[PDB]
């Protein structure tokens, strides 16, 4: 009798560790290069994840004509959450911190790679007010090939993202007098 | 009595995992080289997905001499579609737009590929509307050996698409005054 | 009762599954090198499959001392056909296209491995109306070591192919007065 | 009769086992990196884990321009606790020890990444008291980017941990006077 | 009922395929060096195979202090044939041509390796009518050590075979004045 | 009947197996370093094992600025028993036997690792009751950092142990004289 | 009813392909190095094999100074039949020709690894009969460690065998004035 | 019936294959290091088993400064023997033979490792007489260390072998006059 209801149970965990081990395999990360030509020395590099993680630190501080890379990623596990979050530096020769947004879905059936970058004034730490800002009151771009937009204090950036759900993210950070590279 | 329906389900779902895993396991894609011998600056590379994704950025611009290296593939997953897309790029010194179509189905009983270029008037980013006019009212190439037209404006192209479902596709802008590679 | 007609159904989907992984691992492909000692430079490569595809473009032209190598091969998947098809270029110091076909076959009961090559009076591209001539009218040669014919127009050619189902087909094409390779 | 029992048997061995594979491969680590820039030795390195082991020893003595880097670890087999510890050091110059602490839980869902830094009057072997001061009543930092604190004695770190649970933990002791990394 | 005779066709089919797994990696082959210390130039390299293939072309030709290296196998599948032919080269400045057989069976039970050597008048291609003079009416060799005999027109060749079924044959042919090698 | 008793066997033996095949697959080592500052050369190295064994001869000798490494390990099959032993050096210039005990256990539930180093009167190989002295009488010292002590005749040293199960054991004999490495 | 009697056919044939993989994958072979410090050239290189086979030749001669290297090997499948053979070249400048015999059997209950040497007088091809000769009635030397003797003709040889069934047989052929290598 | 003692028969099978496995896999060996200072050159190198075998030849002679490296192992297959054996050289200059036993079991509930080396009178080979005089009649050492015992006629050794049952036993043979390594 409950024989069969075994037979059930196995059945019902079978399809269950496949749809564990398919979520767990489901790989999602942005490569998030930011490259600094500014100018301005940058500092304090600070993080905020709303999903995923990075095994790696950020470089305390960027020199002019060096790039963060930083390699932002899904949990591991089957957590159906892709990667999204924020990185920020204080930029002390202007008294404004440059923030960065990237956001790389689980799910492209209801969202899509969106980036976006800007400056806040004064020093402050990336969180939660700053990644809403940067999705949706500040105008975020679409994975769609480069973009640029001035950052007011006489910066400007360029950038592009891959659509992919294995990204890069690539920005240059300029002086508005300066050519994209 | 049920017993044997869950052998229905069995034989069901064996055979369901055996098509997902296929579908998964096609893997479609196209190299874009698309070469810079016009004696023109190019910028502001930008890219349309009908069909697939890239793990990688377009340069933001191509001097003289230097070519564009692009990866686009097909979605992860089961999704049973191509790669199908338009790269397109400013040239400010003559006030256009060089767009670069390919296609590379998943089903070739019904589709080959096919791939082609032009020029649009002033700075225009790649969408949809670049797509139907490239792939329906452009009149296209096969994949079958090299093919020579005019661009206007001074400049030809010269190119190949290699005709499986890994492709290369390859394209030489020229001026008008020179031989194809 | 059922149950063991799904039992029937088991043992056709063994022996169905074990017939399309045999079709699909069955490896078939030429290397076509063809060697241009002519003393004339080849031009506006172009290619026709009857069966199969290459995951390469042609040179678009080949000098003086330089060689053709490409690799076509059988379709990916249980595709039961062989690598059949053709090559040509057109060689504008004499106002012909040459071109070149090889077959190898998937199916060593009913067919051999053929090649052939010869002169056309103009521009053409590679189609289907070549491989009938050069596969039918214009007298093929096996893969059972090297063979040697003029083209007319002061040319020559001296190829061989292997019999093998992964064949090398050489060819050298050289002009009348020279000892071939 | 009892067969059954045996299948009832089998499915929990089965749960059970697939149970302990999952918490023995899930792997928490902390790479330790403890950088003296302070202008004064540190020697006999002492450490503590709550949680965790490392496969390896501290350094005897941290001459200044030289770092600790220590690779503390989860315990082998389905044990469901992460690295939690302490390392310290005598600093003879300024009669204090030297204690870092780090937080890389099993369960996220209840706990994240924390670590700390603190100065203690005398030399001092780590241990589970200076644990419970440095995580809960020395103000412990989250891994969300770089922070800084002053240890007293002339002496001030900058550090940050990343907060993946293969996380590192790079901290820079300085002295007062300098600009961090 | 018919159950069983399923579990019949189970039986059946499972040794089947292990006979076919068999006989198709069984690897039989041939490596075959001729080396030409003959005083003069060979070419137009003709092969014919009884049974087998080889993945590669003969050279056009040999000149004096060079070597043929051919690489002759079974056919792929399940074929159960070995390797057997002839090889063969025109010398033009006396007139005749070297043929080289060889015989590499599937089944020791009933043949063993066997090869020969020999010139015929004027230029002919390998086939049919060499290998049964070369292995019936010319008296062949065993793979049992290094044989020499004479070709007449000043020739002459010593050579061994392994007896193993990956076979090397090694013929040296030489001007009689010439001690082998 | 009895079918479902050999059911029982084969649960029985299934559990077993693994049981054997996990405490086959714990692995248990100490390297174990001990490093001679002491400006006097050591001979005749002796060991004693209470658990496990090493697959290496020590060094005969050790001059003054050289290092006996060692690698001793558990025993290979199911043991169920860690690493636990002595080494022994005769030092002639003081009339002296340098020992230096580890364990390393199984059962980190019941036992810790532990070392300890100590000197002993005359020429005396390592056994049980150097064990017992160093293990029980002599007060080892636990894996939790740098410990120093003195041991007559002029003589010091500093060391260390992992705490983990593949444990690292550092030691420096050293003059008391001298500043531990 | 007959079910059963196939699962007596499966426990058959699961114990049979046991068997053939077993003798199938056991290995037997020689390393056969004879080496010519004997004055004189040898020539003509003969073998045979009473059980076994070679993927190689012999060199056609031996010069001063040189050795013979030759692997001699168990035939492939489930034989159960050793290596057993004979190697033997002409030594012109004596008139007669040296032999060499090695047997490395399949079945170490009832067999043991025995080789010899001797001349005959004359050119002879290796054969039977010298097996017979240098195997029964002219006394072969066991596996056990370096043996020398006399040839006549002013030749004398020292030679040693692996006992293993994987053997290395090593055999130096001096002028009787010469020390053993 | 008949059925489930085929049951029986398979548990029956099972654990002999997994008996069988075990006996196979489980691996023996020494390497066995003698090195000779002795002054004296050694020939005539003599091995005998009485249990395993060694796939290498010894040297036929060991001049002085030089060393005998030798890696006797376990016969191949489920054995359950361990290595056991003598190696011995003539010593010319002293008219006596040295021979060499050692002793790596397969079984250590009942054995444990044991080496021993000793001078006989005359030229003499290595075997049974030997084995038991070096393992029974003059006193072997136990592998615990190094070892040093006079040979007489001038010469001395000292050893050590490791307690493991892949055991390297090394051997500095020495005129009485030397400092042991
Ligand atoms: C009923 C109403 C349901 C509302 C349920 C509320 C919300 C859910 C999603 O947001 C989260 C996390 O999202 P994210 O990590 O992908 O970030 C991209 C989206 N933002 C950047 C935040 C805009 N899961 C997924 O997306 C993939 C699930 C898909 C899992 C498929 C299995
Ligand atoms: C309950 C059902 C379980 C649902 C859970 C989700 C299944 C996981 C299936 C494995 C999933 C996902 C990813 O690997 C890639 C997307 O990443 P990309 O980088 O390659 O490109 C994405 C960028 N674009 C979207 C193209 C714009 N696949 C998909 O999105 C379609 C998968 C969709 C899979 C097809 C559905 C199966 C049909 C039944
Ligand atoms: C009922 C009417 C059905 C109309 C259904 C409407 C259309 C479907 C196809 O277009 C899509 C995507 O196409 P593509 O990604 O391959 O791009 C090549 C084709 N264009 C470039 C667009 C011209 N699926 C496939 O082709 C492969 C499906 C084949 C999956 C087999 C399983
Ligand atoms: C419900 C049935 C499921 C249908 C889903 C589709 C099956 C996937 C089967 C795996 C599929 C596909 C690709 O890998 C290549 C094509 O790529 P190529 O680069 O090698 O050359 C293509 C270029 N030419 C076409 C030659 C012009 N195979 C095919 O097209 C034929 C597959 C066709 C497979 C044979 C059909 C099986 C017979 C039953
Ligand atoms: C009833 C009448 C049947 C007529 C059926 C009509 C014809 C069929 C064959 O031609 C095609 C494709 O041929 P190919 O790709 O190998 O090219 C070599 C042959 N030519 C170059 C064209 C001369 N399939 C095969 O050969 C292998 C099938 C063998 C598949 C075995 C499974
Ligand atoms: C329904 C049955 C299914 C039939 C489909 C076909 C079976 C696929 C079996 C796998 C097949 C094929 C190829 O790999 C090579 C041929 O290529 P080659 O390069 O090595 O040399 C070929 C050149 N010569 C022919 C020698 C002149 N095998 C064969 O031709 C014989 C296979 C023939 C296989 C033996 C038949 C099995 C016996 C029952
Ligand atoms: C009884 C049930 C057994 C429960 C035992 C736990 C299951 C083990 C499942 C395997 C587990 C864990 C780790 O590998 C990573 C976390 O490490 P990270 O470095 O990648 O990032 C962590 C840092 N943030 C958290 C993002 C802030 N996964 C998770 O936390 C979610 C797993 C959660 C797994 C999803 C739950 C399954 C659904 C049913
Ligand atoms: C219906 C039965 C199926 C029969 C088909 C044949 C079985 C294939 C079995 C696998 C077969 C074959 C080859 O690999 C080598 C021969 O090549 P070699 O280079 O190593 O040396 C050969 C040169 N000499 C012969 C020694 C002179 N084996 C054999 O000949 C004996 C195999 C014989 C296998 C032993 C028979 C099994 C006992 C029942
Ligand atoms: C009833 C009374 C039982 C008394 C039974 C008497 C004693 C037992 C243990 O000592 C032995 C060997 O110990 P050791 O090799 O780990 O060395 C560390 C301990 N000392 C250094 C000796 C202090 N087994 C284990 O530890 C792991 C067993 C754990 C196996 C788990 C399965
Ligand atoms: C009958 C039951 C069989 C019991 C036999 C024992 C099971 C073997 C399970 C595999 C075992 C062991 C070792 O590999 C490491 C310890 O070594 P380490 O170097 O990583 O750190 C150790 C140092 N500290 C302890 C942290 C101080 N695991 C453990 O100790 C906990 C295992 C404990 C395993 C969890 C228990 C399973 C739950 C039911
Ligand atoms: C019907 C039964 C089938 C019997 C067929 C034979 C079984 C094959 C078993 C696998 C066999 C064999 C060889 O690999 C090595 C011998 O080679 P060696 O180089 O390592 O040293 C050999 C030199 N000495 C002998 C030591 C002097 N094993 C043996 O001899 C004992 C195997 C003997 C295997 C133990 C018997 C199993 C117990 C039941
Ligand atoms: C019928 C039963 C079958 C019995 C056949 C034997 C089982 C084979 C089991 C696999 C066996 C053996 C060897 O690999 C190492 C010994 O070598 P070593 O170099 O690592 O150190 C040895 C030196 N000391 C001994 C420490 C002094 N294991 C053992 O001795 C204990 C195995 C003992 C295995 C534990 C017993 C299982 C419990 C039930």
């Amino acid at each position: 009798a409950a024989g069969t209801i075994i037979a059930g149970a196995e059945l019902t965990i079978g399809l269950l560790q496949n749809l564990l081990d398919v979520l767990a395999n489901v790989n999602r990360k942005c490569a998030v290069g930011v490259d600094n030509e500014s100018g301005f020395r940058w500092q304090e590099g600070s993080t905020y994840f709303f999903s995923g993680t990075a095994d790696e630190n950020l470089p305390y501080s960027v020199s002019d004509g060096y790039a963060v890379l930083y390699g932002p990623r899904k949990t591991n596990g089957p957590v159906a959450t892709g990667v999204v979050g924020v990185l920020a530096y204080y930029i002390p020769s202007i008294g404004k911190t440059l923030a960065v947004m990237w956001s790389v879905p689980f799910d492209y059936n209801f969202y899509q790679n969106w980036w976006n970058a800007k400056l806040y004034s004064g020093n402050q730490d990336a969180d939660y007010d700053h990644y809403v800002d940067l999705y949706y009151d500040a105008n975020p771009f679409k994975a769609n090939g480069w973009h640029e937009r001035s950052l007011g204090s006489g910066l400007k950036f360029c950038g592009s993202m891959s659509s992919s759900g294995q990204a890069t993210l690539e920005i240059h950070v300029l002086k508005e007098s300066e050519t994209c590279m």
